[PDB]
């Protein structure tokens, strides 16, 4: 088994050690270990080494990813690769393009495309405004229903790397990894419980009769039983959640609907000249 571990810090830092040593535990597990320092990578916003990059996870078994804890979440980079993943990884839209071409005399897309795999996150920051990152990681594994072992978050963490038992768990994240990979059916989630029953967050959005699970979007109702808060939601849902089959294709549905009215709409009076009262109104400013 291969397991992949990428770094979103810098060169030599806590989250590259951190990785390293996830890597070391997964090596005690027997696995064949590779490493990824992000800052090494030419990766541009979604609007150039992004395709080596998935080439890369596509052929490991399972991916340990570490990163740094930006404004509570993980760093702009790894929003990056989020966005990224979605053109390229969403194992709804892989299934259906596997199934046309399969039918149409069409190509077939990277087999790999559609493996499972598991990953697991770990979240390293200097204080405790940690308090999106991990929900941050999981969007990363939703789009393409990779399995979360581990997505652990490392608050007061600047000298991480001189406390043993935190960087013990590290190594027990890479030991969990490399079993989890050894066999990816049976390999089961290793995490905190959390809240959402389902998608295991605590990041809930909260408006009058709705709480949604802000990781796999189930709709529901938060209930604080003396301080201890949980999450329940009609059985139905479960068929929408966006981390399921069943989910991703209502999604993708919506998507092909609402991009059809759009390209009509687009043909019509209201909406050129409108675009062209824009053009006409102002120009946009760029440097020199
Ligand atoms: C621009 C910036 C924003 C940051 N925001 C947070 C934060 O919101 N919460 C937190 O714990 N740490 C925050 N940190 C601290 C970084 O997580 C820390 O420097 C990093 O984990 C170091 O890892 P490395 O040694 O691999 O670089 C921030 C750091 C920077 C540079
Ligand atoms: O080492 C840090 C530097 C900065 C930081 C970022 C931009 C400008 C000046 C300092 O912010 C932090 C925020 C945290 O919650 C935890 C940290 O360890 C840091």
């Amino acid at each position: 088994m291969k397991i992949l571990g990428i770094s979103g810090g810098m060169r030599n830092g806590s989250n590259d050690g951190m990785c390293i040593e996830a890597l070391m535990g997964a090596k005690e597990m027997g696995a064949e270990v590779e490493f990824i320092q992000l800052q090494n990578l030419h990766i541009e916003h979604c609007t150039d080494d992004f395709d080596w990059l998935l080439d890369k996870m596509l052929d490991a078994d399972g991916i340990v990813f570490s990163t740094p804890i930006f404004e509570k979440g993980a760093t702009g980079l790894f929003h990056t690769i989020t966005d990224r993943f979605g053109p390229r990884m969403d194992r709804g839209n892989n299934i259906i393009g596997t199934k046309i071409a399969e039918e149409t005399g069409g190509t077939a897309p990277d087999p790999r495309i559609l493996k499972d795999k598991v990953i697991s996150f770990m979240s390293v920051g200097g204080s405790d405004w940690v308090t999106r990152t991990q929900c941050d990681a999981g969007m990363l594994a939703l789009t393409p229903m990779w399995k979360v072992i581990d997505n652990e978050v490392f608050p007061w963490a600047l000298s991480i790397l001189v406390e043993d038992e935190r960087v013990a768990r590290a190594h027990q994240i890479g030991r969990n990894i490399a079993e989890a990979a050894k066999d990816i059916e049976h390999a089961q989630y290793q995490g905190d419980a959390g809240v959402c029953p389902h998608c295991h967050s605590r990041n809930f959005h909260l408006q009058d009769g709705k709480a949604i699970c802000c990781l796999c979007g189930l709709e529901g109702e938060i209930h604080n039983e003396g301080g201890k808060y949980s999450f329940t939601f009609p059985a139905e849902q479960l068929e929408h959640a966006h981390d399921t089959l069943s989910g991703k294709f209502i999604h993708g549905n919506d998507i092909k609907e609402n991009t059809g009215k759009k390209i009509a709409n687009m043909q019509t009076e209201k909406y050129k000249a409108r675009q062209a009262a824009y053009r006409a109104f102002i120009t946009a400013t760029v440097p020199e």
